[PDB]
């Protein structure tokens, strides 16, 4: 066979089921014994069946349907391969979810994949929109060459016993298919040519992760948007992790980001670039030993320009799911104080308290220890940093061990090997910043209000709230949950900040993920919308800024699953349709978090009193993409010119099947007149 491309073919309508035949061209009979090659295709596609074939080579025959190889995408983004030629002889997959998309902007759009058989280095790898998705390796090297009574050459389906299987519907913009293994660096740049949407933190960046969730989105009153976003390194689990903080800032209106810092970190595990398994055992495996944070919420007081980041604390090897019950505080001589176990004491001996000026008690004997801590909460003794050896991490099979390394860090309260160290359960941390996050304050835990009764009192990751007028005008505020005498609750802060105050929104005990975010009314009144465990999202009102709040009332007309999923709410600066506006963001399908929509909420005042004086209408819905595409957290902002930027994880984080993902957390804008339809 030939050097180079074997076969090309531009602008190809594919009419849904009927595929199309490329056994009259001049170089079908090379591609039908192919040993190895690379196969790089533009595609729009229209259909919403299930599995579509891009291209495929292979036995039509009867009783042979078993014996083919086929590129293929799925309605949900999915993209892969499979070369077979029955199980007993060969069945060879490679994939990678929410790989390609459908809709961007109201029209089906272009995406551009590859694959590529290197036979030399005896493996198959995956590409698409300019991205590196998957790499299978194989001893046992296999392409059409092994493939038994091929006889076809085919478009937009696969042959199987003389049907059209796996029928794609749309246009194959082009396909190229070369007898030789391009290299990664020309097909990242090939199938680059299509993207849509931005990155803000990538893997590859400076903050060291290969992953990112839970978006926060924020234009501060200067003009500049800032972001954060949740690190995670090992894979994409949720705590008992190693998960930090990640930021950045915009000064151009949302086009161009920084060079992200981590502000909220722990350095008792290495940030490092790492491959998380995405086989059925290593999947399920996290880093058990680690501290972390995890779910940031972005705050701006309008009076004095400063910015706040608060994110969950968890101490090495913590979750939420298995946070001890507690405050993780003492009260001592009536005040609360950070509550420390010697590591030579029993397992749940805290006799020790972190007082004024980080100086470590003995609370029996109510004398200071040789042991303090600075504003890091980093420990010393007699004025020398104490300090511990760092972890790696690293798989060893489906393992995943965990060892100490040579290198030396500062010894923190919240880590495992600490001499000192604090109660098993989340803590609630924040800094705050005076320039935009070129410098940011010394480490605050605000939990000392933590109800000794819960197990965890946690944020709902997104954006705080400050209302602008009224009784309470300047008053922060900031969404919590937890699995206490109450579920959703609220910290707010009347003196900007230095101090906050904890308030129980209702008197739920079952703990559910009550994320929530709040909205102002044009009185000052609040509205704080969530998500539940119920098939709605629900709506609660507060008259006395935040203090109290009505009970929960579904979201009529918004769909979502019995689990639900994070939402983003904010107020619009601008009337639309000349009624205050507020808009919101959330997957709409009713099991998976898949079809993600924005939509615009009228506020109309019925002229009743407290609770029941607004009303907000629903009015518009806009489709991000098509129904069956993954669409899980986000977060909402009004840019400084008139559109609504939005930072989203477009995949289903709930789905067992798409973990460990990378290049999921994309930058999007719309304007007002998309979001309504007028386009």
């Amino acid at each position: 066979i030939p050097e180079g491309i074997l076969m090309e073919k531009n602008n190809v309508d594919i009419a849904e089921g009927q595929g199309y035949s490329l056994d009259q061209e001049a170089g079908a009979k090379y591609v039908k014994a192919m040993t190895q090659g690379t196969i790089i295709l533009s595609y729009k596609s229209t259909s919403e069946n299930g599995i579509q074939s891009l291209f495929s080579v292979g036995n039509s025959t009867a009783g042979n349907q078993d014996r083919h190889f086929h590129i293929y995408i799925t309605n949900s983004g999915g993209i892969g391969i499979e070369l077979r030629n029955t199980d007993g002889v060969f069945n060879y997959t490679l994939d990678r979810p929410a790989s390609v998309r459908a809709l961007y902007k109201g029209e089906r759009v272009f995406n551009t994949v590859a694959l590529k058989a290197d036979a030399a280095n005896k493996q198959c790898r995956l590409f698409a929109n300019g991205e590196l998705l998957a790499t299978l390796d194989k001893d046992a090297f296999k392409f059409i060459s092994d493939i038994t009574g091929v006889d076809n050459v085919t478009l937009g389906g696969t042959k199987r016993q003389g049907k059209i299987a796996y029928p794609f519907g749309g246009t194959i913009g082009d396909i190229k298919v070369y007898s030789n293994a391009l290299s990664d660096e020309e097909l990242i740049q090939a199938t680059g040519v299509t993207t849509y949407g931005e990155n803000i933190f990538y893997a590859g960046d400076v903050t060291e992760s290969n992953y990112f969730r839970i978006p926060s989105l924020l234009t501060l009153s200067t003009g500049t948007v800032i972001s954060a976003a949740d690190a995670r390194y090992g894979g994409t689990h949720d705590s008992k992790s190693k998960i930090n903080i990640a930021f950045a800032k915009s000064t151009d209106g949302g086009n161009t980001w920084s060079e992200p810092t981590l502000p909220l970190k722990f350095d008792d595990y290495i940030a490092k670039n790492i491959d998380w398994p995405r086989d059925s055992v290593g999947k399920n495996v996290q880093i058990q030993g680690s501290a972390s944070y995890i779910d940031p919420v972005l705050l701006e007081d309008k009076l004095t320009k400063r910015i706040f980041l608060f994110a969950d604390l968890m101490p090495a090897g913590i979750g939420s799911s298995n946070a001890s019950v507690g405050s993780g505080f003492k009260e001592v001589n009536g005040k609360k104080y950070l509550k420390l176990r010697w590591h030579k004491d029993a397992g749940r001996a805290y006799d020790y308290t972190i007082r004024e000026k980080g100086v470590i008690y003995n609370d029996a004997t109510n004398q200071p220890t040789e042991f303090r801590v600075d504003g890091e909460y980093n420990l010393y003794q007699h004025d020398t940093n104490l300090t511990c050896k760092q972890y790696d991490y690293n798989f060893s099979g489906n393992n995943l061990i965990e060892s100490k390394t040579d290198v030396d860090v500062n010894m923190n309260i919240f880590y495992k090997n600490s001499v000192f160290k604090a109660f098993p359960t989340n803590y609630l941390a924040m800094r705050y910043s005076d320039d935009e996050g070129a410098s940011w304050s010394d480490l605050d835990i605000v939990s000392s209000f933590k109800p000794e009764v819960s197990k965890f009192l946690v944020v709902g990751p997104g954006i705080g709230k400050q209302i602008s007028t009224g009784e309470n005008a300047g008053r922060l505020l900031v969404p919590l949950y937890s699995k206490s005498s109450a579920e959703l609750g609220f910290m707010y802060s009347d003196d900007h900040g230095d101090n906050w105050t904890y308030v129980e929104a209702d008197n739920l005990t079952g703990g559910a993920t009550a994320e929530a975010q709040i909205v102002e009314m044009p009185d000052g009144s609040l509205k704080t919308y969530l998500r539940t465990g119920s098939n709605c999202i629900a709506e609660v009102t507060s008259i006395d800024g935040g203090e109290t709040w009505s009970d929960r009332v579904p979201l009529q007309g918004i769909s979502t699953t019995s689990y639900g999923t994070q939402l983003s709410v904010i107020n619009y600066s601008q009337p639309i349709d000349g009624k205050p506006a507020i808009i919101l963001s959330s997957p709409n399908a009713t099991n998976g978090r898949k079809n993600g929509k924005i939509w615009i909420g009228l506020v109309n005042d019925t002229g009743n009193t407290g609770i029941d004086k607004y009303s907000v209408e629903w009015k518009y819905s806009y489709a991000v993409d098509t129904p069956q595409m993954g669409y899980s957290y986000s977060c909402l902002a009004e840019l400084p010119d008139g559109q609504v930027g939005l930072l989203y994880e477009k995949y289903d984080s709930w789905s067992r099947n798409e973990l460990h993902l990378k290049d999921i957390l994309k930058f999007e804008k719309y304007s007002i007149s998309e979001l309504t339809g007028q386009a």
